[PDB]
């Protein structure tokens, strides 16, 4: 599983990745260097 503030996955964002050990994933998207950045919050 993904660690604290680690890169995780999310089907809701068409992103295939591991799940957060304990918390909640935070997917972001913005031209400002934000190509579907999903960090574990």
């Amino acid at each position: 599983c993904a660690s604290k503030n680690e890169r995780c996955g999310n089907a809701l964002y068409g992103t295939k990745g591991p799940g957060c050990c304990n918390g909640k994933c935070i997917c972001r998207t913005v031209p400002r260097k934000g190509v579907n950045s999903c960090r574990c919050m």
